[PDB]
C-alpha cells in the first residue's frame, strides 16, 4: 500500500508534514481529522445505532447550567447513544463518567455541553449535530501528536473514508508543494 | 468506620457523622438511651447488680411519706440498681450513691422512679424508665472526641424510633 504519504514530523503547531514519492505534504491536522471523525462517527451511527463509548478516570466538573440538568433528567438513553454518559453531582452541576472514543484527550465538557444543550426542545430529528458541533474536538487543537507512530494513523484518514478533497468549506487540507520546490530557492 | 466519624452537632439534638457514604444524623439522646439500656442489662444479668458510685454533696429529694417506708422495705434492690440512699429525717431522703454510666443527672428522678416502683417482682424498670436520664438531654453535647465514642453506640450492642441516617440528598430535593 503506497499511501497518501508517510508522516515525518510536525509543523509549528497546526500542520503535519509527510514524505511520499512526490514530496512532503502539509496535512491540516485539525481539518482532516474533523473530516475523518465526522465520517467515522456517522458510519458508526448508521450501524449499531450508537457511538462507541469509553469511561475514564477523573471526571470533569461540568458546572451544568440549570435546564441542562433537566435535559439529563429527560431520557439519557440518547446521550448513551452519543457515547456520552454523565451523572449529576448535586445542585446544578454534572460530571461525565464516559466520553465517546475517537475524540477523548480533553475538553469533554464542550462535547457534553453541546449534546446536552441540544437535548432541549425535543422533536433529535436533525442528527446533524454529530458534525463539527459534536466534532468540536477534531484532533489535537495545537498540542502534540505523539512521536510519529500515530501520525501515520491520521495519514491513513481518507483511505476507505469518502469526502476527502473538498472540506467543510472547500479549503484544502493537504498537499500544495511538489518535488519542484527548488524554485523557492531563487 | 462504619457508622461514620462525628464532625459536629445540629442545634442540640443531632450529631452528624461523616462516612464514606454521607453524613448521618444521630439522635444522640435516643442513641445514648439505647446504649445505656443495653449496657445496664448486660451489667445486670452478670454480677447481678449495677456499678455504684459514691458522690460528694448528695441531693435530697422530698420523699413522699410512703416512699420512706418503701426505703424501709429492702434497700438492697436499690443497691442492686446502683442506688444507695439514706433518710435525713422527717420525710426526706438523699442519694449517697448513684449508678455509673448515668452519673450527673436529676438523680432524684432515677431514685424516685425506682422507689415508686416499690408499691414486687418485675425486672424491666431498668429500661427508659431508668434510662430517663439517657445522655445529657439537649445541651452540653460534649465535643467531637467523645462524640465518636457515642458514635460507637450500636457497636457491641444490639437493639422505638430509629436513631440514624436520612441524608440521601433528600435535603437536596427539599432545597432544589
Amino acid at each position: 500500500l503506497p499511501p497518501l504519504g508517510f508522516a515525518i514530523a510536525q509543523l509549528l503547531g497546526i500542520y503535519i508534514l509527510a514524505q511520499a514519492e512526490d514530496s512532503l505534504l502539509l496535512i491540516d491536522m485539525h481539518a482532516a481529522a474533523e473530516r475523518v471523525n465526522y465520517e467515522k462517527m456517522k458510519r458508526q451511527r448508521q450501524e449499531n445505532g450508537n457511538l462507541q463509548s469509553q469511561h475514564l478516570l477523573i471526571p470533569v466538573t461540568f458546572a451544568a447550567s440549570h435546564e441542562e440538568c433537566a435535559a439529563l433528567a429527560d431520557h439519557a438513553e440518547t446521550l448513551a447513544g452519543f457515547g456520552l454518559e454523565l451523572s449529576d453531582m448535586g445542585g446544578n452541576t454534572l460530571a461525565v463518567r464516559a466520553a465517546p472514543v475517537m475524540l477523548g484527550k480533553s475538553d469533554v465538557v464542550s462535547l457534553a455541553r453541546d449534546v446536552l444543550g441540544e437535548l432541549a426542545q425535543v422533536g433529535a430529528s436533525h442528527e446533524n449535530r454529530i458534525l463539527a458541533t459534536m466534532s468540536c474536538h477534531g484532533s489535537i487543537r495545537a498540542g502534540r501528536r505523539l512521536t510519529l507512530p500515530e501520525m501515520n494513523a491520521l495519514l491513513r484518514d481518507m483511505e476507505n473514508t469518502p469526502r476527502s478533497n473538498q472540506c467543510n468549506h472547500g479549503r484544502p487540507t493537504w498537499v500544495k508543494l511538489t518535488l519542484k520546490e527548488l524554485d523557492t530557492l531563487f
